């Protein structure tokens, strides 16, 4: 059976755990690792997921090396978390020693009325990186399946 090792990275508090809990366990209430079989485009896929901010080492650096795809998560009401994205992407590229690593940019907390990061800013950044941008809410489930499944599709594209 096909397995995908996914890593969800981003500043603390952006909702990495909340997004992964919503995907895997289907709930939100206002575990660092998760493992579940799902079906994506008719392919049975075992998802092995790690949520990490990088400040919590061994399992982490290992996780970055084996990770096949990465969600780069910021929150739309956290400018610093958006500013941090470049650091996370550069870190992954260095560890993977590759310019072609499957990634998706995720702007979480889209349900909130407080916004300090413009959708255009995020779209522009993702365009520069050549990766998808998806607006999500772990609370309402907006974009959650789309974010993770898009990443799995990026991994497939890489492997093809
Ligand atoms: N309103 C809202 N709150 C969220 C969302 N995602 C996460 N949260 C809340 O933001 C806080 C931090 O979320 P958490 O999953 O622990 O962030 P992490 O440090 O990135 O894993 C918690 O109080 C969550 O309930 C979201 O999409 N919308
Ligand atoms: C994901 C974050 S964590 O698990 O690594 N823990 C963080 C929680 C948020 N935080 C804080 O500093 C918030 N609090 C405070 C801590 C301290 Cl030491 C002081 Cl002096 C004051 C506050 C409140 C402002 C970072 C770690
Ligand atoms: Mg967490």
């Amino acid at each position: 059976m096909t397995e995908y090792k996914l890593v969800v990275v981003g500043a603390c508090g952006v909702g990495k755990s909340a997004l992964t809990i919503q995907l895997i366990q289907n709930h939100f209430v206002d575990e660092d690792s998760y493992r579940k079989q799902v079906v994506i485009d008719g392919e049975t896929s075992l998802l092995d997921i790690l949520d990490t901010a990088g400040q919590e080492s061994a399992m982490r650096d290992q996780y970055m090396r084996t990770g096949e795809g990465f969600l780069l998560v910021f929150a739309i009401n956290n400018t610093k978390s958006f500013e941090d994205i470049h650091h996370y992407r550069e870190q992954i590229k260095r560890v993977k020693d590759s310019e072609d690593v499957p990634m998706v940019l995720v702007g979480n907390k889209s349900d909130l009325p407080s916004r300090t990061v413009d959708t255009k800013q995020a779209q522009d950044l993702a365009r520069s990186y050549g990766i998808p941008f998806i607006e999500t809410s772990a609370k309402t489930r907006q974009g959650v399946d789309d974010a993770f499944y898009t990443l799995v599709r990026e991994i497939r594209k890489h492997k093809e």
